[PDB]
């Protein structure tokens, strides 16, 4: 998922095209598109601003929380290719989206991604504190809970997002797509690993319950509403309560096509 | 279809609540004052409580309400919706014993006006502003309805935390709705892909109904049920995957609100 | 909890202050304004509380002297409080700090704010206390009426999508997660929630529907639709819900353990 | 002023308006809900003015019903507002836009707000009106009595200072600056302001004092202390003030002549 | 000021804000929270200044127990708002209610706010003094020094303007309006504000400089600018000031009479 | 200023925020948050301003990033507050902190605030310049006009009431007290407003008034009013003000003898 700073830049230069258009054609929302995208020469510098005024709080101001994210920036340009690559896959994958530009500006999903990542370096950082700090408050704003120690990759879609729960031993690899109340759960009152480790490719449908130290083998599918216990084989489709092998999907990478079907027996 | 005096006695009913609720909580009076008492009519009440609801930096409630206002002169009827919603929730929650509580306080009341805005902003061809304040419900109330859905009215929305709507999702008149709800779509690709859910039938909490399905007339849908094909009109559905388990004692399963299959 | 408990409890949790704010300049202030400036955890509880539900209609200043008055009147509820962050403390393997709960997770702060509503409720004060509820659903996705009856030594970890309904007990040590519903059936008045005795755990997404009881020391799984009583010290799981065992120990509230089977029989072979 | 000569002023603001949101892509959200929208200038400067008078004790959204009201009620008062604004265009020469003091000129917005509570003091309303007076002191550094009367074509420029008597009258066309203060006399109700005619104008940091009349076209010098009645069409200056010349024009309000001798 | 002599004042400003409430449901809420729903008039004060001084670097609710602790240690404090209220009330004709300063009145409001200052001050909590010092001046046009020295039953009537440096002293029973400036000369510290006398009157504008002192019962005319000292029960105005005459009655402040006479 | 003095007086402002985090912890996070976590003046000055000219219309975050681009673009505009800074330190006994002017006192946020309004002025961005002054109006009571050309180690002592129009001038090494007008006359464009040179110390309430000269190292007297020019290192007074007398320092704005004995 590496990207060349050229494709970066041709991301930015599609987004900031759109803003344009959205300014002209929205004059209550003019001056909004204005200061988050076209003020801006690249995509770090809006991502910044968004999460700042996303995430401020009388504890500490979007002022103060831009200049947090944006030293986490000058430590860690990849956490910018990361943003791209999220938002390439939202428009990609979800049929509701068509520019670039929505998952930046309103998507909260792609927003607490974001947010997980500041939080995650922070973590790096020993900056642990802070990192606490700004997990719950995104929980509270956006419903998604995210601990900082988690280890996620990119091109991954949050939709809708509401009810996200992902504890902090988990790992979520690159091009994975998860729907609304999905939980990579622990299990267990003592510390250790005991949260989900999800492979390239998965597909998480809404409301699916995945919990311990277990494994999704890449390609996989797990069904709206399941609750996951053992481990699931590469390239399988589970399902139901608990989830079990019910069959497999029907593209190589079901994260790409969010097809939801299911057999369940 | 409601007629003037039955509007009226809607709000003639909220009034008086409101009366009462400033007299016996002091600091709540202002409040209640400003926004029931000051108004003649759902109209003007709702605007003002919706503006306040939506109200962001980008776009301040005193801005919103002109909006709130021009939608409801386009179509009044989004107003009297309100009202089978408000009625609605008195008569099948039994939780909610005033008229005035989801008008003042039930987010997911506040979510479906919400949206209504939202779903006239689409028509006009002002989707840019449609999809901000969609958002905008999502992030404010942990509800996620898309303004192309097409959503009647005598609609219950309890609790509301974590309901989603699709963009293609059709739900009709009379239809009751928990927490944790999915009207999902299917796909990467454009199109009919989100459930149509008729009169009457009763979705319990948690379930997820994906792709272009139907759930028929006074279907009941089991509670943390997963739906992926079509449900017969009057039968209960339920499992994951759901299976068809009976039948719904009464003919409109969104009315009573009996959480029990098989 | 004696006395002294309580303020050992206290004392931890300004020690950890003392040392965050060290460790963390930006928080400083905040973490100064919020515990260590403070006698002790009633006052704390009331500033936080006040701070996270402050609103235009009602702004955390006016807030706080609510909160004050019920812990005048209710000084149990300090307990209750002190109760749940050591349950918070002992049972989330992510949780490493006393002072976590009480500062940052809505799942603790809903559910204090749950008690300020509930003692309104019982002054006769139920306009506030249903304004209080819609208030904390709005801002922490927890929706619990405040006639609900709800001991302490309670757990409500991430939080997000709790629905606990106006006839619901729940008893003391119980812990429950995200998108658990506690909710009621049909469209009258009198008892249609479920009652929840000590020991219970209940895992994410559970929904348990109607008056029927849950007993001592059972286990909810996680995606589970309960909608029959489940005898004490047993496992259900499934939707709907039936027996698929027992739990490994007593009160699987304090030990978390999510696992079950999908089947009785499966229970018994071991898996 | 004519319905005709009222719809000129409005349809110069929001050409303004179309040209400052063009120029200014930061502002053009503001521009855009504060006049663009707004089919006439009582409709923005109700807009404006609740915005301007906002707290968390009162927020915008509601104070906008009450001024909405008062404007339904006597609608000469947005007519003031319309004079008001031509009056700062035309006396002031840092202001060349109609926009300007409807937006931005906060003795322009606290003179409207003055409006509102006088208004309400006559609508037995006096409660509010002593509430919003303050806010408007605090706010803006403009002390008005909302039982003071004080007529249109009014221009208060730069306006921090200025202090307003309960029994004060100023009539139309005058024009002050700031720190002026038309102010009481002992510690009992009853006629102790002064009365301002038509025509004057009062240099910054000017007092009078007591029930004391400035005549039609007099001119009030800066820093004079004005305890006795100036005849009209004269100056006074000093402190205590002497009268020590005529204006060379008959409506020193409309000139902004400060000189003195 | 006796304990009673000050649980009247309380009800008389509880029992307007009964009537109050009643007339006006748009402030009902507002009358209740900080009057009505209080038990005396150190805690409606501190509701009041709290939300007054809120700011997002300290808002209300922590102002609230800085406030509090300052009474707490210094009770008269809150006698000192007492005698301040009467005050107004007394003076100032525009002014009927005893609730009216204490609600709205910013020149009060700037008073109070000044007596915290300077406890905090006295107290080595000289950065928050001086932090609140310059948050009530940009609030309310108000600039008063921490470390002045401000007496009792005192009138800063409309207040715009006003300006108290740091080694000024007004006695009880003073009055002044906007504008006024009790100011400083030099580069270098040391004494050099005015000492102000009781019973003092002080017309709008007037700017008095330099450690001199405005001897008891005297008043300076609006827009005089006082250069040497004014002996007591003297009237003195003019730029520069002469004494113009004496004073009608003996405590001017009382009477807030403006006139005098030109040489 | 040369570049190597900018720097100990940004680190005397650090060195003394050190102490003050340590002396009081309820601004501890204040003093870190706008002075510590920055390693230069025009971080911590764009930080400050941001917040002191924040308004829902344009929040702090948006502000800083016009004044950032300001001092991108001409970074005197730092030295002059620097100067500014110092400027107050020496002449206002009240203040014994580098930090103070900085942190707290609005008549120096006012100046550098007029300064990035000057800037946008020239930028031909006059209508964000007229926002920022009519902001600053309100916010800290001091009007001053953009097109004003005013220097630097300038003081504006307590401030309230200050009004400085269009065309006037202020040269560098001017104290200025509260409640100053430079104000103009007449209805008409040009020249109208006073220029004052360097040294001038104006003392409180006095008004200044057409297009005048006050010359260098004069005094202006409080509450004077001051309609014709005045000479070079002599005092004018009172209503209206004339030759009073000649200051006893060459540069009176340095030594804030407000006596005018005569």
């Amino acid at each position: 998922n590496a990207m060349s700073s050229e494709e970066l830049e041709q991301v930015w230069s599609n987004i900031k095209s759109e803003a344009r258009a959205l300014a002209e054609c929205e004059p209550m929302l003019a001056s909004f598109f204005h200061a988050t995208l076209l003020k801006h020469e690249n995509l770090g510098s809006a991502l910044s601003y968004i999460l700042a005024n996303k995430l401020a709080n009388p504890i500490m101001p979007a002022i103060a929380i831009r200049e947090v994210v944006e030293e986490a920036y000058r430590s860690d340009a990849h956490m910018i290719v990361s943003a791209a690559r999220d938002i390439l896959a939202v428009r990609l994958r979800d049929p509701a989206v068509d520019k670039y530009s929505t998952p930046l500006l309103y998507l909260k999903g792609f927003h607490a991604l974001q947010a997980y990542r500041i939080g995650h370096w922070l973590w790096a950082q020993d900056r642990k504190a802070l990192a606490i700090y700004l997990q719950n408050q995104v929980s509270v704003a956006f419903g998604v809970d995210i601990h900082p120690a988690a280890t996620i990759g990119c091109g991954i879609m949050l939709d809708h997002a509401t009810g996200i729960v992902i504890g902090e031993t988990a790992v979520v690899e690159n091009d994975v797509s998860i729907l609304q109340s999905v939980t990579l759960g622990g299990t267990g009152k003592t510390s250790g690993d005991r949260h989900p480790k999800i492979r390239e490719g998965v597909m998480i449908g809404a409301g699916a319950k995945i919990l311990g130290n277990i494994e999704v083998g890449r390609g996989a599918k797990i069904g709206a509403g399941s609750v996951v216990l053992q481990s699931v084989p590469a390239h399988t489709t589970a399902a139901g309560v608990p989830a079990r092998i019910v069959g497999k999907p029907e593209s190589d990478k079901p994260s790409l096509d969010m097809d939801q079907h299911f057999n369940g027996s």
